[PDB]
C-alpha cells in the first residue's frame, strides 16, 4: 500500500517520516492508513517466472530488503532466486521486463558492452557467448544481430576470416598468431564461431574437379597465375578466379 | 529549494545574507521558509550514470561541498564517482549534459585543443586517442571528423603518408625521421592509425601481376621511367604510373 506523508511525523513502520515522503506498506490484509498517511493504490509484485526478470533503477538512496544499497541512477536485474515475485519500492522505477536470452547448441550471441567485474558497462566492447547458454541482458546491453546461427562446415565447405584485431597467438583455433587486416581460410568437418576479434569476410563453396579438368586461378600477393586441374580443390586464402582471353 | 534574501538578516544555514542573495537549502522533506525567505522553485538533482555527465560553469566564486573552490568563468565536467547525482548551485550555471565518448578496438579520435596538466585548454593543438577508451569530452574540446576509424590494411593494401609536422625520429613505426613535407608509403599485414603529426595522402591498392605481364613506371625523384613486370608490385612513395604512347 503506497502512501504519502501529509506531515513530519512518525508512521507505523516508526521510519521519521518528513513532508512529501512516500512508503510502501508490507502487511497483507485489511490495514486502515494513519490521519497523515494517504491512500494511493495497492501495488501488485511483479511476476517472475524463470523466463522472466525485472529491470530496475533507483531514484534516490536507499536499500532492498535484501540490504543491497542502491545509488541514484543504479540498474539492477531481479532474479527469481531473489523473489518469486518482488513489489516494486516508491524509489525503485521500473524500466521493464527482460526475457531471458537462450540460446541453442548451434546458436550464440554478441553482446555489446559487455558487464565488467565493476558492474559498469565496458564502453567499445563487445564479447561472444554461446554453449547453449541462457541469461538475461545485463542493463546498457544489447545484441548485434540477435543470436547468430553457429557456422557449421564441412570439408567440401569453408570460409575466409580476417583479424581486425592484431595478435592472437591463442583463442585461434589453429593457436597461430595475425598481423592486422590479415586474410586466412578455415576448413574442415566441424562447426565454427566468429571471435570477437576475427571477423568472417567470405564462404569459399566447393568446386568439384575431375581428371582432365580444373579451373584458372591467380596468387594475389605474387600474381602468380597457374592452371589447377585434376582432383576437387577449394580456392585458399588469397587465389583467386583468373580469366582465360582466347 | 531555491531562495532569495529580501534584506539583510541570517538565514538557517547561518551565512551572512545580503540584499538579493540566493542560496540552496539542502535539507530534504517538508520546510518553511523564513520570513525574509522567499520561495521561487524546487531545483532536482541531474541524473549522473556512467555514460552521462554535466558540465558546469561558475557564475562567481564559492565552494562545493566537495571543496573546491570555482573561479568566474571556470568550467568542469561532473563524474558519477562525485555523486550519482548533483544539485546544481545558485552560482552554478549549468551548460548541458555531456554524453561519453565511447570507442571501439579499430576506433579513434582527435581532440581539438586537448586538455593540458594546466587544466587550461591548449590552443592551436590536437590529440589523437585510441584503445577502447571511453571518456567525457574536456570542455572547449572537440573531435575533428568524430571517432575515424583504424585504417586495417594487408599485404596487399598500402597507404601513402606524409609529415605535415618536421622531425618524428620516434613514435613513427618505423622509428625513422623525416623532413617536413615528405612522403613515404607504408605496408604490411597491420592496422594502422595517423599520427597527430604524419597525415594521410593517398590509399595504395593491391596492383595483381603475372609472368610476361606489368606497367609502365615513373620514379618522379629522378624522372625514371622503367616498366615493371612479373609478380605483383604495389608502387613506392614515390613511382606513378607512366604512359605509353604508340
Amino acid at each position: 500500500l503506497r502512501l504519502r506523508a501529509r506531515k513530519e511525523c512518525f508512521d507505523r513502520e516508526g521510519k521519521g517520516r518528513v513532508t512529501g515522503e512516500e512508503w510502501l506498506v508490507r502487511s497483507v490484509g485489511a490495514y486502515l492508513p494513519a490521519v497523515f498517511e494517504e491512500v494511493l493504490d495497492l501495488v501488485d509484485a511483479v511476476i517472475l517466472t524463470e523466463k522472466t526478470a525485472l529491470h530496475l533503477r533507483a531514484l534516490q538512496n536507499f536499500r532492498d530488503l535484501r540490504g543491497v544499497l542502491h545509488r541514484t541512477g543504479e540498474e539492477w536485474l531481479v532474479t527469481v532466486q531473489d523473489t518469486e515475485a518482488h513489489v516494486p519500492d516508491v524509489y525503485e522505477e521500473v524500466l521493464g521486463v527482460v526475457p531471458i536470452t537462450t540460446l541453442g547448441p548451434r546458436h550464440y550471441c554478441v553482446i555489446l558492452d559487455p558487464m565488467g567485474p565493476d558492474g559498469k558497462n565496458q564502453l567499445g566492447q563487445k564479447r561472444v557467448v554461446k554453449g547453449e547458454k541462457s541469461f538475461f541482458l545485463q542493463p546498457g546491453e544489447r545484441l548485434e544481430r540477435g543470436i547468430q546461427d553457429v557456422y557449421v562446415l564441412s570439408e567440401q565447405q569453408g570460409l575466409l576470416l580476417k583479424a581486425l584485431q592484431p595478435l592472437e597467438e591463442g583463442e585461434s583455433e589453429e593457436k597461430v598468431s595475425h598481423q592486422a587486416g590479415d586474410c586466412w581460410l578455415i576448413r574442415g568437418p566441424l562447426e565454427y564461431v566468429p571471435s570477437a576479434k576475427v571477423e568472417v569476410v567470405e564462404e569459399r563453396q566447393a568446386i568439384p574437379l575431375d581428371q582432365n579438368e580444373g579451373i584458372y586461378v591467380q596468387d594475389v600477393k605474387t600474381g602468380k597465375v597457374r592452371a589447377v586441374i585434376g582432383s576437387t580443390y577449394m580456392l585458399t586464402q588469397d587465389e583467386v578466379l583468373w580469366e582465360k582471353e582466347l
